[PDB]
Parts: C-alpha cells; sequence; structure tokens
C-alpha cells in the first residue's frame, strides 16, 4: 500500500488499549500546561482580535471560549481562538523535532467533546487517545525530513504537522473510518502552509489557531465524503512540498509500535519566550551571580552571547512584546538587569526602559561552529566584560524545564496556578488540576470542559 | 521594501488608472468566470462545500450563485462560489501560470452584497488590482513561468490577490493593505498533488475565502511581518530561487493584464490538454478506425500530474493527456459530458488508451507559453499520419472571439438560469463600465 494509508491505519486502529502509563503521564502534563497558558493568553490583544472576528459567526452547535463564559463560538472558531490563546504568548510546550504539538490538538478535542457528543458519553481515556494520536501523527511525520530537527528557516511546523495532528485527533475522537481518516489528512494538507517570517509578529499565534481550526474543518469535509490524493503523505508534490529532502516511511505494526512520547519528552517553558532564549536567560542568570551580591549597568564594557545563528530570534532592539519574545539580546540583558525573567518581563513598557536600551546596546552575538541550531544540542555561553577589564563567563547546556531536565510536577502545577489565577477561581484551579491529573479515570469528559469557563 | 511597494500600489491605484485593454479583458474574465461558476454549481464538490458552509451564519450574508434559496456569510459565499468556478477546472488561465479570476470575482461580489454604493468601475478597479498583484508576485520566481510541480499557484498568489482586491474594494488604508497581505501569506500554502483529485477546486475557494479573512483581520488591526514579501523565509517560502523586486513607481507603472491576455478554455480540462485535443482533432482528419491502429504517440512535456494513461474518475480524466487524445479521436470533439464517468470508462476509450505512448522532447518544456502538442498515429498496415498544434483557439495567442466567449457563457449559465437572465448578464457585464451600482449585477446572480 502507501505511507498515507499507513497513517490512516494507525489513526483508525489505535485504541485505548494501546495507551501506556508513560504517555498518559506526559499527556496529562501537556494538557495541564496548555490549559494554563491558554487561560493566561485570553488576556492578550491577539486573542481579543480573533474573538472579535469569530463572534460574527454562529452555528447550530457551539463550544466554550476558554475563560469567557459569556459567549460561545462554532466549534471551528472556538478551537481557533483557544489555540490562539495558548500560542498568544509563545508560552506553550515545545517538542523534538521542532513543533508546538499540544496547542494544535487540545482545543480541537475540547470543541468536539462539547459540540459533537457521542451517544455513549466521551471518556477521559477517549480524550487522551485522540490527543496522543494527534501528537503521534505530528512528529512521526516530522521524522520524514532531517531539517525538521533544526530550528525552522522556511515554514513554521505547527501550521504544517500541527494541522495534520489536528485532523488525526479529530478523526480519531469522532470515530471516522479508515478511508475517511485518510481523506481528512489529505484535505488538511491543503490547509497547512505558513511561513516562519511571521513568528515575531502579532500573527504567529494564529498558526496554532488555524492548525487547530483547519484540521477540524478537513475532518468535517472528510465526513461529507470530500476526497483528496490517496498518496498525499508519500509524494514530494503533496505533503512533501513543505520539506526539503522529504523521505517518507511506512508506519510500524501496532504490535511493534512504540509511542514517540515514551522516548522523546517535551520541554515546558518557564517564561513566555522562544525556547532558545531559555538557554540565554539561564546563562545570564549564572553570570549575574558574579556581578550582583542592583546590576552595575552604567559601567559594563560589553555582553557577548555565544548562541547559534537563528536569524528570526536575532533582534538587538525589539520594540514590542512579540519581538522581545524573539530576542536573544533582550532576554540576556533583561535577565542581567532584573535578576530573573517572568511574564511581565515581556511587556512592551518594560522592554523599552532606558536601562534596558543602554545595556542592550552593549550586547554582541557570536555563533561558534560547535553549537548547531537545534533545541536538542543548542547551548548558550555568556561573557560580560566590565569597564575595569574584569571578564566573567558562564554557560548553560540545559535549562530547568528542558526535556533533559524537566519541570517537576509541583513546579508545573505552580506555573498552571499562576497562569490560571487571572481567569479562574481558586477552587476551579485546584479542581481542574485534579481532573487533569486524574483524566485517565474520568468517566465523563464533560467534567473537564465545564471547568474551562 | 517590496512589501511596502505592494501596499503602495494597491492603495494608490485609482479608477483613472484603468485602461481600455484591462477593462475589455476584465469583462471577458468576469463573464467567463460567472458562466463557469454557474455550470460548476451542479457538481458534487459544490454540494460538499455548500453542505459544509450552510452550518455557518452571520449578521451579513451573500448570494450562493447556484442555490438562491439560502445565504452564506460573505466569507463562505466567496468560498463556495470560487469552488463552483474551479469545480471542473474550466476557469481561465493566465501567464505566469495561475487561475487569477476565480479567486477574485466571488470576493468582490460577496463584499458588494454583504457590506454596502459600489460602482462597476470600483468592481473593475479592485478586480484588476487583485490580478495585478498576482502577476507581480509570480514574477519573483522563475518557476512561475512553468506548469507547477510543488505548490498550486492559485492557492499562493491567488490568496494575496484576493486579499488585495478585498482591501482595495473595502477601502483599507496603506498600512492595513500591507497587513492584509502579510496575514494572507500565513493562509496561502497548498500542494499540487491534490490538483489531480476532488479537492483541487477548494484551492480557489480558500484563496477567495482566506484573502477576505486576511483583509478582515487587517481591518481589526492584526499585524504581520512588515517585509513579508522581501523575505525568502516569508512569502518566498513557496518558491524556489525567490528573488523579489520593487514594483515600478506609479510614475512608470504599466498594468500586466494590458500586456498579457488570459487563455479561455473550450472544454473542462487542464490547459495543456487543449493542445492535445487540437492536435488530435487534426490527425483524425486523415483517418475519418479504432481497431486498425498500431499506436498513438503523443509528444507533450513531462507534466506528471496530467499524465494518466488509465484514468479512473472525472478528475483523472480532466488531467489526462491520453484520455483527451483518445476522446478527441473517437468523438471528433470534446464537450462537458465527455468527462462523465460513463464516457471515461467506455470500452472504445480503453482500447485506444492502451495504444497511447508519450514522448517528451526537449522542445516541449512544461510551460503554457511555449508548449506544443504533436500527435502521430500509425496504422497496423504501417501508414503513419502526424499533426501538430502550437497554439489552440482560446489561447492568449489566438483568443476566443466575443461571439464564442459569449456563447460559452450562454451554454454554461443556461444550465442554472433562465436564458433571458443569461442575456441580461451578458449586457450588464459587457456594460459594466457604465454600471452605477454593483447591485444590478449581483441581483442577476440571485436567479
Amino acid at each position: 500500500k502507501s505511507v498515507t494509508e499507513s497513517f490512516a491505519g494507525m489513526i483508525h486502529g489505535l485504541k485505548v488499549n494501546h495507551l501506556t502509563d508513560g504517555i498518559i503521564r506526559r499527556s496529562k502534563r501537556m494538557i495541564l500546561d496548555s490549559l494554563g497558558v491558554g487561560f493566561l493568553g485570553t488576556g492578550t490583544e491577539v486573542f481579543h482580535k480573533v474573538t472579535q472576528y469569530s463572534k460574527i459567526y454562529s452555528s447550530n452547535t457551539s463550544s466554550t471560549v476558554w475563560g469567557r463564559p459569556d459567549f460561545r463560538l462554532p466549534p471551528t472558531y472556538a478551537a481557533f481562538v483557544n489555540g490562539v490563546a495558548v500560542h498568544s504568548m509563545d508560552f506553550d510546550d515545545t517538542w523534538h523535532p521542532a513543533t508546538h504539538p499540544s496547542g494544535a490538538v487540545l482545543p480541537v478535542l475540547t470543541a468536539l467533546s462539547e459540540a459533537l457528543p457521542q451517544t455513549p458519553k466521551f471518556s477521559g481515556l477517549d480524550l487522551l487517545l485522540a490527543f496522543n494520536v494527534g501528537i503521534e501523527v505530528q512528529g512521526r511525520l516530522m521524522h520524514f525530513s532531517k531539517e525538521a530537527k533544526d530550528i525552522p528557516k522556511r515554514f513554521h511546523p505547527p501550521s504544517v504537522v500541527g494541522t495534520l495532528g489536528s485532523a488525526a485527533a479529530a478523526s480519531k475522537f469522532l470515530g471516522l473510518s479508515l478511508t475517511k481518516c485518510r481523506e481528512a489528512l489529505a484535505i488538511a494538507v491543503s490547509h497547512a502552509g505558513a511561513p516562519i517570517a511571521n513568528a515575531a509578529t502579532q500573527t504567529k499565534p494564529l498558526h496554532i489557531g488555524n492548525a487547530a481550526k483547519h484540521g477540524m474543518e478537513a475532518t468535517f469535509l472528510a465526513m461529507l465524503g470530500l476526497q483528496g490524493n490517496k498518496q498525499i503523505l508519500d509524494l514530494g508534490s503533496g505533503f512533501g512540498a513543505f520539506y526539503a529532502n522529504y523521505s517518507p516511511e511506512d508506519l510500524p505494526s501496532l504490535d511493534s509500535h512504540i509511542w514517540l512520547l515514551d522516548q522523546q519528552d517535551v520541554a515546558f517553558k518557564s517564561f513566555p519566550a522562544h525556547l532558545a532564549t531559555h538557554w540565554v536567560a539561564d546563562a545570564a542568570a549564572a553570570v549575574r551571580k558574579h556581578l550582583v551580591t542592583l546590576f552595575p549597568a552604567d559601567h559594563i564594557e560589553r555582553i557577548v552571547l555565544r548562541i547559534p545563528d537563528v536569524q528570526y530570534v536575532n533582534r538587538p532592539f525589539p520594540d514590542s512584546e512579540h519581538e522581545a519574545r524573539h530576542s536573544f539580546q533582550y532576554v540576556a540583558c533583561a535577565s542581567l538587569l532584573d535578576g530573573s525573567i517572568t511574564v511581565p518581563s515581556f511587556h512592551s513598557q518594560q522592554v523599552n526602559r532606558p536601562q534596558v536600551r543602554e545595556l542592550l546596546k552593549k550586547v554582541k552575538l557570536e555563533h561558534p561552529p560547535d553549537n548547531p541550531p537545534s533545541f536538542d544540542t543548542l547551548y548558550c555561553e555568556i561573557s560580560i566584560t566590565l569597564k575595569d577589564g574584569t571578564t566573567f563567563t558562564e554557560r548553560s547546556d540545559t535549562f530547568y524545564g528542558h526535556w533533559r531536565k524537566p519541570l517537576s510536577q509541583e513546579d508545573l502545577r505552580n506555573k498552571f496556578r499562576a497562569n490560571a489565577s487571572k481567569m479562574l477561581c481558586r477552587d476551579t484551579v485546584e479542581s481542574l488540576i485534579t481532573v487533569v491529573e486524574k483524566l485517565e479515570d474520568l468517566e465523563d469528559c464533560s467534567v473537564l470542559t465545564r471547568l474551562l469557563k
């Protein structure tokens, strides 16, 4: 047969009986983190704009807009705005090969659980199964091109593999047949193109939104019988259009299948910025220990960041939240000036402080050959020379939260608490934590969705 | 920057910049698009996209061309109407390769209805702005001159052209036009493989839809990359060897449509097969005998997604060099019903399809501007006949006359509309220049 048919086979064939306790732990962590960052993102300008746009549409079915119990959107637009919320602050999870896999799946399954209830109630295990199918389809697909393991320079993966992950999760959750799962994937491929250039702008979050949206839309068109190319995932003129040196492979038998999450964990972010800057901040946080026992900003000779050549996060003078989130230089100098980087660190009011500008003017980037542009092998080394000639240097190979040194469950819960506390009552936050941690045992998925408002 | 140059051109151009040529050609393009859309509203693809779209409703709405019994939001109205226009791949063709009219006209129509007076000149201005933007974008990559092999141009340049036309028609500021383009870029990716199947029409639909959506998001103030058209990591992500250039100053600007006409199709198939049919129609003149032929050799470029020696369905038949050749030989002509399943899988067609050999000489590159088709038929007794078509009637080198294009419109639109309504549409489009309000044209689409 074909690789495309293999993907349809994996989506259709996988059952709750194939889920492992490891992927269930990782899935519950991913879901809790995604909900927290979404709730936080509901306060952004981007989420406001996408909800003001979406509100003009209405349907016979509708779904919750996270944190805002006063209005509902069609399931498509609800998933759209919720994915925007999770990716509104570049604060959701990161995986390897490079993508942001949770934001494109969870809002879709939530909207479907509300919008299209099955005659048998949806269970937490059904949500986990569809979630892991989407997470598996993306990533399993990314291993068909080596460049997917590097930080992207052409297309933004969450719009490419995230869209097909959405389609796979929706097809699984609703219960589509083998060939309709295939057709949902083939249709989603024609909704999957978006460039990396918009990463530093107000548009970037919509890459998750549409990824959540379009996949669902493809599934709907697949249910109506709309057909696509039977070999869309193993043609260079099909899905392979998004990757250089595309090299697809058949999927393994379910008897020999191993979930990707059981072998490759996700990284969780501590502050809302590009993952590469999490190395920068860490290195900066170390070197500041030799300078501060307030930072002596008035008399610093220079700041040197040894960091790989990722141009779209090379921003010596960012103006907005979004540019600061994609700025090596701002993250380094802000960590040096304040002593830590958190959410308010990326407010444009804070980014444009005169101390930030004067210290920022001193930041030099250096790209040594030994460190490649990849979240798995990237490092950051920071050197600060004083006007008196003294030079200090510290290096970060792995930061707390990276898949090599993951956040503890307590720290991930506390991130969730701090984020959700702007939208949810305390008791709602604690109950939602409980429900997600015990999601595998949840007889009725409604319990989770009813807490998102 | 080039991006700012596009925003400048879109905002700056006025009705007074419209030329006699681009108006004549725009009226031809619009009439053809309406006819082919009405024809396409009877297809399964239109059914699928309207059964999907009907679930959405908004404060404003717009006409569904073949189904006046309900209304859609202008977004979904443009979606399904563009689908109808591209439902059987019988839209027009332009150079560099794209299908620029199908992605633009439904958007301007839905906007004139949903979000009100717009004049025929305002419609023509926004339409030509979209067409111009598509042309200028395609001139930034060499492969745009060729028949596509990775992305489907109407989903890439058509999306930004739609966004430009919508932004122009609604009246967005300079920077909001720029932002509409930057947002549209993030909605613009679709591969050529789905060209050979039932999904293909949606590439126009989404191109009409997403462009409009981008404009709406721009109107709300959503920002994108201000130099999206100057980055290979931006719009250039869709092209090999992307090399953008500034647009000429309005002091020296020339419309592209005024220099490069569009080709109009005679039968619903990929434009390349229009060479094949023409050549085939010639060679049978020396024969008119399906059972007396040794072989059929069809010289034609290496375009794999129209290389289907044994098609299964409607969509493969529309993308089959071999089927077009064999149907032309058997019937003497190709018409719309020629692509029905019972006509594709008939035994005479199969007996000839088994005989078709393709040859790809260097003289044939995969490009609509330099393509030719040469067909040779050898009989079992050794007799060989050869005929060649370098340009077919309807190609921009031999464009369809007004009589033939009007008759195409009549034949197609009459499937859905009362023929007197068809004549009224002929007059209104022919006289669009003097039309006080677009309402007159859109009312005729109620029928």
